[PDB]
């Protein structure tokens, strides 16, 4: 049925607003952190992202807590999830570290207070002046990619009299990594490029690095790989004559974007989440320990430190009726079509990565959502509509939905700010955080008319 | 054969220095208009896009040539193609008109000098804010997609007393419209919406509008959609008692990405252009000449203005080769991979629209590109590589391809810059102008680190 599935939506609904830590309902509103989102969206305009600092400790405590069974755990956030300069200050108030993703990340970690030692640089394209910075900087990590970088590694480390800190990245094949992973060395490779490396003056070799994936539904493919990685550390520490300071796993944690997980199959679907950060603690410390208890674990988490700590806020800004009537002028179907003002280029994966998103009226939020919708986007484009729906490409919002109404789309605080466009020109969304006394403020501007054509060159008028 | 797939990509690069209206070579290098695009790219930072104005305007001389037989039309480049101002520039003093998609873009195109009575404004979302810019701005067209927007016009016509000049768009049901079409009012909703506005006292109904698609591989979609609006419209005169100013036919005009089309199926791959301007311009004149001779027909070509105009150039910045062993070590199978440094990032349509653009060694466009290889790019992401091969995801260079050298793609003109991200926080690219008299100048720059950050509100250090 449909009314099995709109039964089912609504039973969702109430547990939003009546079992989740992160919500509440007010004066018939969705509510964050204490803090009205209907009432929100009108002191700023729309389409915006509002963050949430409790929840992003929350979720750093979760990965934290996962980990407990391992003391020498260190933890750095995967920035390019979100980088956001008071998204960042939240990360390293909540007491972790930063990976980074060039030479900008680097940078901008450095700018908002990350140290040197809490920053692992990453990398398949370094560039002299990328690897010249970084090393510069002292940073705790830099990863090794592949033989042609660490040529620059060796010859800028010694023109700067500077020793960089480094991890060997090695992709296992586990069941075609040649053909579909283009990121690291062969297992083959590690033993000679560790040997070599050892013999540079001025690269200090640390351990070996991977990273399975993003949004991972199994614990399997984690202890497959670490197991990997662990009997290489074990052989070279060997073969080599050395103790690694560490280990480095990546990241990959998933986070719930579809929450009933008694309805969904995981493999299947990932936005089920098909493991939790303990499932991923234990595949992972599991397989360390049989090498050794003492060694340094790195982890770089993105999605599950800031996905489920947004919600994008977009306003109803029009509506229309379409009607299909047969060759005899008689109805077929209507389509009730909701406008937002926020489409693809706001929220990139809806569209590119068939990523799904709880969505429901914030401003009627204890109202039944019981009439089946098509939602649009603003762009001057056919496609430009949320095709990831609650059955098929239908949404479920109260037929009482007027225009001016908010709209929220949950789950939205991974990979959704940097991704943005000004396709159509239109602008790249402020974003607003409530803090952890639950007060709101501006942590990044709408883009201005000024910002559409300030970076072009062109005679004026 | 892998062979048969290797000859014809060669006699493809050897047509493209030896036979294309853009292109030659110099010094063993890809030249576009008498430009060393190796040289080019020594002298600006890559990745970057360049543009040529030579090529724009032989394109819209296509678009106009193909019009001749009805001397009333209008031509209104799509500005969501491409809207850098320099770009812009370029198409207003060929002599054409401007569609724009947002208040901003209406307000770049007046800024760069295109006339309000040469702009057309589109959406389905059209805000009181950008209606009111909109018609005080005095624009030929403001098209009406649904009636909550009417009452907007309506209101906001008489508040400012100025007459908004518009045309209704009506998307017809050609064999489903009413689940797949967001855009435009229902054919049954036509008479209605006409008979109102007449009655306006601030708004001037023009005609109708309807747009097609993008990249459309066949003339009867266009024939069969603009049949429906000339019948509406001759009736609508009839029972109205008016004569309508116009028709606007909207864009869809497609650009080859694959130029063999003897091995090509444009209904299957439409990276073969289905069509040409002139199978377009005979398909809308035939129906609209069954109506009127006089009428003016407006067209709102985007993709075919720009397409073939400009070409990405990224340098190879690192190589590797990944092997995969059978489980007694021998080889299996090797994988070169070339690392350029432009993603999807850059070219967003490469990995979201899986779309195909020629890829070949500038550097060493003389040379056979006889090895297989994979393509990647720079994002710290798996799956940031260039999947739309030449054969499957397998590219084809010359086995002498050196970090380095620089990759060119073809026809990246249409839909490449605005899209763009800052993902991983690499920057937007810098984009070269070719004028008329075969000069180069930036009319982009490169984002810079401030960019990436001005737009955040955070405590300094
Ligand atoms: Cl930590
Ligand atoms: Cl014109
Ligand atoms: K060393
Ligand atoms: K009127």
């Amino acid at each position: 049925m449909t009314d099995s599935i709109m039964q089912n939506y609504n039973q969702l609904r109430e547990q939003v607003i009546n079992g989740d830590r992160r919500f509440q309902h007010k004066d018939g509103h969705l509510c964050f952190e204490g803090v009205d989102l209907d009432a929100l969206a009108r002191q700023y305009p729309t389409p915006f992202y509002v963050f949430s600092e409790p929840e992003i400790i929350r979720n750093i405590h979760e990965i934290q807590q996962a980990f407990a069974a391992h003391k020498n755990t260190k933890t750095f956030f995967a920035s390019k999830t979100c980088s956001v300069m008071g998204v960042l200050k939240a990360i390293r108030d909540a007491g972790i570290c930063a990976e980074a993703n060039s030479q900008y990340e680097v940078r901008k970690c450095l700018e908002i207070g990350f140290r040197g030692d809490q920053i692992v640089f990453n990398g398949v394209v370094k560039k002299p002046a990328d690897l010249e910075y970084a090393i510069a900087n002292d940073l705790y990590l830099i990863n090794v990619d592949s033989l042609y970088e660490l040529e620059h590694i060796d010859a800028i480390s010694r023109k700067l009299k500077k020793v960089a800190n480094v991890c060997v990245r090695v992709e296992p094949n586990v069941p075609v990594t040649a053909f579909h992973a283009k990121s690291g060395l062969d297992l083959e490779q590690a033993e000679e490029t560790c040997r070599r490396i050892l013999a540079m003056p001025y690269v200090h070799l640390r351990g070996l690095h991977m990273h399975v994936g993003d949004q991972v539904p199994e614990s399997e493919p984690f202890a497959k790989a670490t197991k990997v990685l662990v009997d290489e550390s074990r052989r070279l520490e060997e073969v080599l004559g050395i103790k690694f300071d560490l280990i480095n796993v990546g990241g990959g944690i998933p986070v719930p974007y579809k929450y009933d997980d008694e309805n969904g199959d995981p493999l299947k679907d990932n936005m089920y989440a098909g493991i939790t950060a303990q499932d991923f603690a234990d595949a992972v410390i599991r397989e360390v320990h049989k090498w050794r208890t003492d060694v340094e674990i790195c982890i770089e988490p993105g999605r599950k430190v800031t996905g489920s700590a947004a919600v994008l806020l977009t306003e109803v800004s029009c509506e229309k009726r379409k009607t299909n009537y047969d060759l005899n002028g008689n109805v077929e179907c209507h389509v009730e079509w909701k406008f937002v003002d926020a489409g693809y280029s706001v929220l990139s994966d809806s569209q590119h990565f068939d990523w799904f998103f709880y969505v429901y009226n914030a401003s009627r939020m204890t109202a039944a959502h019981d009439a089946w919708i098509k939602l649009a986007g603003p762009l001057c484009d056919g496609g430009d509509y949320f095709h990831m729906g609650v059955k098929g490409e239908e949404f479920l919002l109260p037929k009482e939905t007027h225009v001016g109404d908010i709209v929220a789309f949950l789950d939205a605080g991974a990979y959704t700010i940097e991704s943005q466009t000004v396709f159509n020109n239109r602008p790249r969304t402020g974003v607003v955080m409530i803090d952890k006394n639950g007060d709101t403020r501006l942590i990044r501007r709408e883009d201005s008319y000024e910002d559409m054509v300030k970076y072009d060159i062109y005679l004026a008028a």
